[PDB]
């Protein structure tokens, strides 16, 4: 067991191994310097991790997910620790990740640079989707970059509905992984134009802006709508055609416009997948089909289980104890 030290910050007493130095507020998160690896890190102290069944299952879910993620373009876990010497004492969980400089909200980009950023998102997304994980909330604030434009997908703001797929915003009961490809389309459009593609002021406005670009749903899509009231609402909309994307993204690389046309499709079954998108000619200078890895199988069967707090806590403790650093 390493040597721990205690200090007060954020009106809580953080107790961490001495390897982690100069903690400064940025659960809650402190930036730190790890003397063992020499890395700048983010240390997240989970808030009330076992206060209820719901908190405890969320704590387990977060740790399990971070432990699985092992890809250059996805945030991974550098360390997980607790001051507790036993299950009986186990009340606090701290997660350590790479400290990222900035997010994509912070950063006109050149076409070469827009290719590089979107390539990396899709490379990461290929990996996440291969594990049968759906992100659901991809947006510029969940995309971290360093000075060298190297990008990682974050689970949460750091470890707005402008970027959400329309089926999520409309409460669909079933989801494609391609909800995330919609989000990538929105992000790419914004990197091209400098402005938010669909800056809806509320859910009605958001949907109006979307349909203005992509057109109202066609008969092929209406065939797959089980909700009677949904179909009726959709067909009572004033009808409108798909816009020509070239006339929206004036001066963009034609290959960028083509890829956007393939991402920003209302019918999720007709959207390009992350794997397919990596092979699109827009990324020719970056694409390497032998260096776009996939993930080990990820067991989410726990999501279907209903357990007691102590049970979720013991499972989380097991995952802390079994952690092996990268
Ligand atoms: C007018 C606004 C309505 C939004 C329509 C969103 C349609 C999304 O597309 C739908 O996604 C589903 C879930 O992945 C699939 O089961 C359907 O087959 C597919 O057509
Ligand atoms: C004018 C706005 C039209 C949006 C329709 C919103 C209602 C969508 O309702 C959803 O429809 C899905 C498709 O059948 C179902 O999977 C979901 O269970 C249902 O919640």
């Amino acid at each position: 067991r390493p040597t721990f030290y205690r200090q007060e910050l954020n009106k809580t007493i953080w107790e961490v191994p001495e390897r982690y130095q100069n903690l400064s507020p940025v659960g809650s998160v402190c930036a730190a310097f790890d003397t063992k690896t020499g890395l700048r890190v983010a240390v997240k102290k989970l808030s009330r991790p076992f206060q209820s069944i719901i908190h405890a299952k969320r704590t387990y879910r977060e740790l399990r997910l971070l432990k699985h993620m092992k890809h250059e373009n996805v945030i991974g876990l550098l360390d997980v620790f607790t001051p507790a010497r036993s299950l009986e004492e186990f009340n606090d969980v701290y997660l350590v990740t790479h400290l990222m400089g900035a997010d994509l909200n912070n950063i006109k980009l050149t076409d070469d640079h827009v290719q590089f950023l979107i390539y990396q998102i899709l490379r990461g997304l290929k990996y996440i989707h291969s594990a049968d994980i759906i992100h659901r909330d991809l947006k510029p604030s969940n995309l971290a970059v360093n000075e060298d434009c190297e990008l990682k997908i974050l689970d949460f703001g750091l470890a707005t509905r402008w970027y959400r797929a329309p089926e999520i915003a409309a409460n669909w009961m079933h989801y494609n992984q391609t909800v995330d490809i919609w989000s990538v389309g929105c992000i790419m459009a914004e990197l091209l134009t400098g402005r938010t593609l669909f800056p809806g002021t509320d859910a009605a406005d958001q949907l109006k802006l979307i349909l203005r670009l992509v057109g109202t749903p066609g008969a092929e899509l209406l065939k797959k709508i089980s909700s009677e009231s949904a179909r009726n609402a959709i067909q009572s909309l004033t009808q409108m055609p798909k816009m020509n994307f070239a006339n929206v993204f004036i001066g963009a690389n034609p290959l960028a416009v083509d890829l956007l046309e393939k991402m920003l499709v209302l019918d999720s079954d007709k959207r390009i997948t992350a794997a397919q998108a990596l092979a699109h000619a827009y990324f020719a200078q970056y694409h390497d089909p032998d260096d776009e890895p996939v993930a080990d199988p990820y067991d989410q069967s726990f999501e279907s289980r209903d357990l007691l707090i102590d049970e979720w806590k013991s499972l989380t403790y097991d995952e802390v104890i079994s952690f092996v650093p990268p």
